[PDB]
C-alpha cells in the first residue's frame, strides 16, 4: 500500500502553494528527471554553451568581450510568497 | 494500491496553486522528463548555443562583442504569489 | 505499508508553501534526479560551458575579457517568504 | 510499516515553509540525487567550466581577464523568512 | 515500525521553517545525495573548474588575472529568519 494525504480539510481562506510528486518503480545528457517546478529566473545570462564537436580546431584567432552595464532596475514585492489578510504595495514617489 | 488525496474538502474562499504529478513504472540529448511546470523567465538571454558539429574549423577570425545596457525597468507586485482578502497595488507617482 | 500525512486539518487562514516528494523503489551527465523545486535565480551569469570535444586544439590565440559593471539595482520585499495578517511595502521616495 | 505525520492540526493563521522527502529502497557525473529544494542564488558567476576533452592542447596563447565592478545594489527585507502579524517595509528616502 | 511525528498540534500563529527527510534502506562524481535544502548563495564566484582531460598539455602560455572591485552593496534584514508579531524594516535615509 501507498497512501499520501495532503490538505484533507480546509475551513478558512488560506493562500497556498502546493507541489506533490509521488514516484513508484554527445556533450550534454539528461534523463529521467524533474526540473524547475516552482522556479523564477530574473536577469539570467549565458554566452557560450555546447559550441560543437570540433570548434576553432586549427589556428583560430578569437577576441571575446562581454559587457554588462547600463541602468537596469528590478522591483518586486512578493516572490513565491503567498499572503492572506495583508497589504502589499509598491510605491515610487 | 496507490492512492493520492489532495485538497479533499474546502469550506472557504482560498487562493491556491496546485501541481500534482503521480508516476508509476548529437550535442544535447534529453529524454523522459518534466520541465518547468510553474516557471517564470524575465530578461533571460542566450547568445551562442549548439553552433554545429564543425564550426570555425580552419583559420577562423572571430570578433565577439555583447553589450547589455540602456534604461530597462521591471516592476511586479505578486509573482507566483496567491493572495486572499488583501490589497495589492503598484503606484508610480 | 507507507503512509504520509501533511496538513490534514486547517482551521484558520494561513500562508503556506508545501513541497512533498515520496519515492519508493560525453561531457556532462545527469540521471534520475529532482532539481530546483522552489528555486530563485537573480543575476546569474555563465560565460563558457561545454565548448566541445576538441576546441582550440592547435595554435589557438584567444583574448578573453569579461566586464560586469553599470548601475543595476534589485529591490525585493519578500522572497520565498509567505505572510499572514501583516503589512508589506516597498517605498522609493 | 512507515508513517510520517507533519502538521496534522492547525488552529491559527501561521506562515509556514514545508519540505518533506520520504524515501524507501565523461567530465561531470551526477546520479540519484535531490538538489536545491528551497534555494536562492543572487549574483552567482561562473566563467569557465567543462571546456572539453582536449582544449588548448598544443601551443595555446591565452589571456584571461575577469573584471567585476560598477555600482550594483541588492536590498531584500525577508529572504526565506515567513512572518505573521508583523510589519515589513523597505524605504529609500 | 518507523514513526515520525513533527508539529502534530498548533494552536497559535507561528512562523516556521520545516524540513523533514526520512530514509529507509571522469573528474567529478557524486551519487545518492541530498544537497542544499534551505540554501542561500550571495556573491559566489568560480573562475576555472573541470577544464578537461588534457588542457594546455604542451607549451602553453597563459596569463590569468582576476579583479574583484567596484562599489557593491548587499543589505538584508532577515535571512532564513522567520518572525512573528514583530517589526522588520530597512531604511536608507
Amino acid at each position: 500500500p501507498l497512501m499520501v494525504k495532503v490538505l484533507d480539510a480546509v475551513r478558512g481562506s488560506p493562500a497556498i502553494n502546493v507541489a506533490v510528486h509521488v514516484f513508484r518503480k554527445g556533450l550534454t545528457t539528461e534523463e529521467e528527471f524533474v526540473e524547475g517546478i516552482y522556479k523564477v529566473e530574473i536577469d539570467t545570462k549565458s554566452y557560450w554553451k555546447a559550441l560543437g564537436i570540433s570548434p576553432f580546431h586549427e589556428h583560430a584567432e578569437v577576441v571575446f568581450t562581454a559587457n554588462d552595464s547600463g541602468p537596469r532596475r528590478y522591483t518586486i514585492a512578493a516572490l513565491l510568497s503567498p499572503y492572506s489578510y495583508s497589504t502589499t504595495a509598491v510605491v515610487t514617489n
